C-alpha cells in the first residue's frame, strides 16, 4: 500500500499534495457541520420552549438565523462531502493513469521469455483489477473510513464533555457491534451468492447445450431430461437466492436492532438525566440526532470491506509487474551503426537454446555476407527460425559472438539494431482498427503519399479498393477477416515503409496458394533486389530458394554446407538433394490431387 | 406486464395469492410504524418538557412505556420491511423458475426453421434479460414505489389533519421536484457512464492487441506509438470518470437541498404556528422526522426507474417466446405404429425446398423397402440431406405423401415416430458434461449395465479407460476434446441404446482417416446387420457402399436409377461409373500423397 501513498503524495508536484490537503479540508468541515446541525436543532427547540404570551407577534431574528444555520449546514456537511468526492476522483484517475501507463511502458521493455511464460489475458485481468483496486482502496479510505473514524471521534468527544461518559461507551460499543455483526453476516450472504451464481451459470450453460444441438436433442426424444435438468438448476438457483434473501433481512434488522437499542437506551438515559436539572428535551433530539447521523453512512462501510483486501492483493500483483528486471539491456557505453556501409551478419561459436537443457542451436559459425541475399534452410527444430531472435536481440548467445561489422552485436543500442532490421514474419497480426492504420504501423512518421505509394508497390490497391470502406475497413477478430496473401503484402508494405538495410524473409510464404505464392515471390524480388539490401530468407520450401547467392543449411543445430543451388544439387550426398527431390515430388502430387479435387 | 400480474396471481393456487396479501400486510404495517415512531417520540418529549421538582424519583412509568414502544416500532418498521422482501422474494422467484421452465419446454416444442433462422446465443440473452427484468420490476414495483407512495399518501393525510394543508401542499412539491430532478440527473450520469465504459473497452482492446503482438510491436520499433494511444484513451476514461464523479456530486447536492429547504420551511411554518398556542415543539420534531423518514428510501427508487422500462422492453421479449405458433403439430386422431412389422418410407410425388423460391427436391417417387440397407447418393445440394428432414417430419412436404406401411406420415404420432428413428449424424454434438452421461444420453431410462455392454460393442472401451477420470472426464468445449472417430463411435452407442427399427447414417464418415473409417464400417456392419433394421446411409463416399440392397442415385433434385454396386456400375452411361471412377483416382492421389507427407 506504501506505493499507494505515494503515488497520491508524490515528491516534487505540488499540484497533488494541495489536492489531497484540500480534500482533507473539505471532509473535515464536512463533519464538523454534520455534527453541528443537531445543535442548531436543539438551540431552536430549547428557544421556542418559552411562554408566548401574545399569538400575533413575528418570528424574532435570533430564531430565524438558527433555522437558517441548521439549513446551510445540513446543506453544507452533504456539499463539502460531495466536493472531496469530486478531487479526490480527480486525483485517483491521475493516479491511475500513471501507474497503468508506467506499466504498458514496462512490459514493452521487458525480455520475450517473460511474455512467452506468462499468458497475455492474465496480464490485462492484472491490469484491469489492480486498476479497479486502487480506485476502490482510495474510496473506501477516504470516503468510508477516515470520515466515519473522524465522525465516531467527535460524536464521543461530543457526548463525553457535554453530558457523561456513558453516552460515549454506549456510542462506541454499539460501532463495535454493528461493524462485527455486519462483517460475518456479509461473509455468510457471500457464500450464498456464490452458491446462486454457481447454479444460475450451470442453468445457463445447460440451455446453451440443449438449443445449439435441438436437432440431437430431438434426434432421441431426450427433451423432457433436458427439462428437468433444466427444472433442477432452476430449484437450486431458486432456493439460493431465497436464502440470500432471508440473508440480506437478517442482516438489515439485525443493524437497526443494534441502532435502536442504542437511541433507546441514550433516551432513557437523558430523560433520566433531565430529572437532575442537568439537560433538556433538546438534549434527547441531540443525541439521537447524533447517533442516528453516526448510523447513516455506516452501510457502504461495512459493506466494502468485504472488496478491500482482494483488491489490495490485486494491486500488489499490479505493481509487480514493474519489479521484474530486464535481463537484455543496453550494454555500456551504447553506440550507434555506421549506418553509411553494407552490413553483416558474421556469428561465431554461437551455442544457443531456449531452456538450458535441450540445445537447439550447436557451435554454429557462418557468414552472412554484404548485399548477398542468403537462404536458411533445414528442419523445424534444427535452429533456423531462432536466428532472427538472435540477431534481433531478443536474446543472448551462450558463449557466442553476433558479430556484425567486426564488432559485437552486445556493444551497439538495441534500439539503434532493431531500427535497421526488418522482418516480414509468416503470420503477420493484424490490430482490431483500420488497414491504414496497420500500415502507417511501419513507420508512424510517414506521409500519406509515401504509404500509398507502397501500398501499391505491394499490389494491395486491388484489394483495398475492392472493399467496402476505402482505406477504413475494420480488420481483426473484431471485424473483417482477409485471407493469407492480402496479409502477407500488408507485412511487406509495413517493411517497405520501414527501408531497413537487413531484411529477414521468416517463412513470408507457409500455407498459401502456389499462384499466390509465385506473385508475392515477384514483388518481393521486384522491391528488394538492390545491392544495398542484405536479404535472408528462413524458408523451408526451397522451390523459391533459386538464386541466392549463399544458401546455408542447419541440421541437428549445426551449419553444414554452403553453396549457390546448381552447385550443390550436384554435389554427392548433399541435403539439397534429398529435399529438393522430395518437395518437387510432394509439389507434383499436390497440384496433381489439387487438379483432381476440382474436378470433383 | 398483464401476463406478469397473471404468474403472480394466478387462477387456482391459493399459496401465491396468500403469500402476496401476507406481503402485503406486513407492507402496510410497516408503513404504519415508520409514521407512528415521530409520534411516540413527540409524545417523549412533550411529557419530558415539565418542571420536575424532586431530581432523585425515578422514570415514571407512562413515559418509559412510550420510549419502549418507540424502539419497537423503529425495529418493527424495518423487521416488516425485510419480511415482505423475504416473503415476495419467495414469490418472485417461483414466477421466474415456471416462466422460463415453460419458455424452455416451448423452444424444445417449435418448428425447426424458427430455430435456424433465429441465433441461439440471442435466445439466452433474452431469456436472462428477461428473467432479470421481471426480479427488477417485482422489486421496483413492490420495494421501492408502492410503499413510498403509501407512505407519502398517509404523511399528506397526517399533515394535513393534525396541523394544515401547507405543509401537505410543500411535501409534495418537494416529491415532485426531487423525482424529476433525480431522473434527468441520472439520465445525465448514465451518458457520462456510456462514455468511459466505451473508453475503457478501447484502451482494453489496445493493451490486448499490442501484448499478443509484441513481437510485431517491437519489430518495428512501434512501442511509443502504443504507449500514446494508450495514454490518449487514458485520459478520455479520466476526463469521463471526472465528469461522472462531479455530476453524482451535483445529483446528491440538489437532492439533499430540496429536502434541506423543505425542512427548514417547515421549521419555520411550526415555530411561527407555535405562536398561535396552536402546536408544541413535539411537532416541529413530527414534522422534521417524517420528511427525513420520507426522504430515506426515495434514493434507491429515484435510481431504480432508470432501469425499468428496458427490463419491461426484455420481459416482453421473453413472454413473446411462447406466443410464436408451431407449424408441426400432431395432426388430428394421432395413432400409434404398428410396432409388431418391418417398416417403409416408400415416398410418392414428393417436392419440397426450405425456401420456396429455390426448389431442391423435385417430383420425387422412390422406395426404401423393408430390412434392405439402401443408400442415398448425389451431390450436397441434390437432396439427400434432407430425407432425413423430411421423415423425421422437422418439415411437410409440398405436395407430397410420405407413406410409411401404406399410411401417410402426418397422421402418426410425431412422437411416436421420432422414437423409431435413429440416426448417426456427421458431426455429432458433445453436451459441456461427462462421457458416461453423453452416452445414457441415448436412453435415459438404461441400466448402467447396458450402457457398459454398448460402450463396449461399439468399440470405445479402449478410448475410455484411457483418459485420466473412467466414464467421469469433462467433454466438450468447455474441458476435454475428442477427435472425430471417437465422436462418430459415442453417437452410434446412442443409437445402440435407442434401438429403433429404421436408421438414418448422415454421413457419419465425412472427413476421419482410412483406417478409422474402416473401423467404423467394420463396427456398423458388425452391429446393423439384422434382418429386423431398415438401415438407410446417406453417404457421398461410394467406397463403403458396396453391400447394400439398393443403391438411390438424386441428381437436381430428382431419383435417376436404383440397382446394385456392380449392376448399374456395368450400366452405360449411368453417373455411378463416372462418380466412382472420380472417387477412386481421388483416394488413390490421396494416400499416395499422404505417404510422401508422412516422407517429409
Ligand atoms: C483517522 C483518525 C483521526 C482521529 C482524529 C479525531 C480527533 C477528534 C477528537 C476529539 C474532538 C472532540 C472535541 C469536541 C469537544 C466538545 C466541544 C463542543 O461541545 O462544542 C460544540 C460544537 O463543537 C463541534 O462542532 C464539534 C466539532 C469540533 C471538532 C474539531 C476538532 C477537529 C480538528 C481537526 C483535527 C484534524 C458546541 O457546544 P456548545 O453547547 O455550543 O458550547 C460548548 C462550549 N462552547
Ligand atoms: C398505491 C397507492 C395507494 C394509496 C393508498 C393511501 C391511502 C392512505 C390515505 C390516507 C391516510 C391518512 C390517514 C391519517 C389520518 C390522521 C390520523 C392520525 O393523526 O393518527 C395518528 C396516527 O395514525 C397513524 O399512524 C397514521 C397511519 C394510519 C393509516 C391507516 C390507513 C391505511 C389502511 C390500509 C389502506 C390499504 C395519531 O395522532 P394522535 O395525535 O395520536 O391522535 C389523533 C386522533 N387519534
Amino acid at each position: 500500500l506504501k506505493d499507494l501513498f505515494r503515488y497520491i503524495w508524490p515528491k516534487g508536484n505540488n499540484k497533488v499534495r494541495i489536492r489531497v490537503l484540500i480534500a482533507l479540508g473539505l471532509l473535515i468541515s464536512a463533519k464538523i457541520l454534520n455534527v453541528q446541525v443537531p445543535f442548531f436543532f436543539k438551540q431552536t427547540i430549547d428557544s421556542m420552549n418559552i411562554a408566548w404570551d401574545d399569538p400575533t407577534v413575528a418570528l424574532p431574528a435570533a430564531i430565524g438565523l438558527t433555522i437558517l444555520c441548521y439549513g446551510v449546514a445540513r446543506f453544507g456537511s452533504v456539499l463539502f462531502g460531495e466536493l472531496r468526492n469530486a478531487v479526490f476522483a480527480k486525483v485517483a484517475q491521475n493516479a491511475i493513469r500513471t501507474v497503468s501507463l508506467q506499466t504498458f511502458q514496462h512490459l514493452m521493455k521487458l525480455d520475450l521469455g517473460w511474455h512467452l511464460s506468462r499468458q497475455t489475458g492474465g496480464l490485462t485481468r492484472a491490469m484491469d483489477r489492480g486498476t479497479k483496486g486502487i480506485s476502490q482502496v482510495l474510496t473506501a479510505m477516504v470516503f468510508h473510513i477516515i470520515p466515519i473514524s473522524f465522525e465516531i471521534s467527535v460524536v464521543c468527544g461530543i457526548l463525553t464533555y457535554q453530558f457523561g461518559a456513558s453516552f460515549a461507551a454506549i456510542t462506541f460499543s454499539t460501532m463495535l457491534l454493528y461493524s462485527i455483526f455486519t462483517i460475518k453476516t456479509t461473509a455468510w450472504r457471500t457464500h450464498f451468492r456464490r452458491d446462486a451464481n454457481k447454479a444460475d451459470n450451470k442453468a445457463a450453460s445447460v440451455a446453451l447445450d440443449s438449443l445449439i444441438n435441438f436437432e440431437a436433442v430431438k434426434y432421441f426424444n431426450n427433451e423432457k431430461y433436458l427439462a428437468d435438468k433444466y427444472n433442477g438448476s432452476l430449484m437450486n438457483y431458486r432456493d439460493s437466492q431465497i436464502k440470500v434473501s432471508q440473508s440480506l433481512a437478517f442482516l438489515n434488522s439485525g443493524q437497526n436492532l443494534i441502532f435502536t437499542t442504542a437511541l433507546t437506551a441514550m433516551m432513557y438515559m437523558g430523560c433520566t438525566g433531565v430529572i437532575g436539572g442537568n439537560l433538556t428535551v433538546g438534549d434527547l433530539v441531540l443525541i439521537n440526532q447524533l447517533v442516528f447521523q453516526l448510523s447513516v453512512p455506516l452501510n457502504f462501510l461495512g459493506s466494502v470491506y468485504r472488496d478491500l483486501k482482494q483488491s489490495l492483493i490485486d494491486m500488489e500483483t499490479l505493481f509487480k509487474l514493474r519489479k521484474n528486471e530486464v535481463k537484455i539491456k543496453n550494454a555500456e557505453r551504447p553506440l550507434m551503426l555506421p549506418e553509411n556501409v553494407p552490413y553483416d551478419i558474421t556469428f561465431e561459436n554461437v551455442t544457443f537454446g531456449y531452456h538450458p537443457d535441450r540445445k537447439i542451436l550447436k557451435n554454429a559459425s557462418f557468414t552472412i555476407p554484404a548485399g548477398w541475399k542468403t537462404a536458411i534452410v533445414g528442419s523445424s527444430g534444427s535452429g533456423k527460425s531462432t536466428i532472427l531472435k538472435l540477431v534481433f536481440r531478443f536474446y543472448d548467445p551462450e558463449s557466442g559472438r553476433i558479430l556484425i561489422n567486426g564488432r559485437d552485436i552486445k556493444e551497439y543500442d538495441i534500439d539503434a539494431l532493431r531500427k535497421v532490421i526488418g522482418v516480414v514474419p509468416q503470420d503477420t497480426p493484424l490490430f482490431n482498427d483500420t488497414i491504414w492504420e496497420n500500415v502507417k504501423f511501419g513507420r508512424i512518421d510517414a506521409t500519406d503519399e509515401e504509404v500509398i505509394t507502397v501500398v501499391e508497390k505491394a499490389q494491395l490497391a486491388p484489394l483495398i479498393k475492392k472493399l467496402p470502406q476505402g482505406f477504413d475497413t475494420i480488420v481483426g477478430e473484431r471485424g473483417l477477416m482477409i485471407s493469407g496473401g492480402e496479409k502477407q503484402r500488408l507485412a511487406i508494405a509495413r517493411v517497405l515503409l520501414k527501408n531497413a538495410r537487413i531484411m529477414f524473409f521468416d517463412e513470408a510464404t507457409s500455407a498459401l496458394d502456389t499462384h499466390t505464392e509465385q506473385a508475392l515471390l515477384r514483388t518481393i524480388r521486384d522491391n528488394f533486389t538492390s545491392g544495398s539490401r542484405t536479404s535472408v530468407y528462413i524458408a523451408h520450401r526451397l522451390r523459391t530458394i533459386a538464386d541466392a547467392d549463399k544458401i546455408i543449411v542447419l541440421d541437428n543445430g549445426r551449419v553444414r554446407e554452403e553453396g549457390k543451388h546448381l552447385e550443390l544439387l550436384a554435389m554427392p550426398g548433399s541435403l539439397y538433394r534429398e529435399l529438393w527431390t522430395i518437395q518437387e515430388d510432394l509439389d507434383h502430387l499436390e497440384n496433381e490431387l489439387k487438379d483432381q479435387q476440382e474436378l470433383w
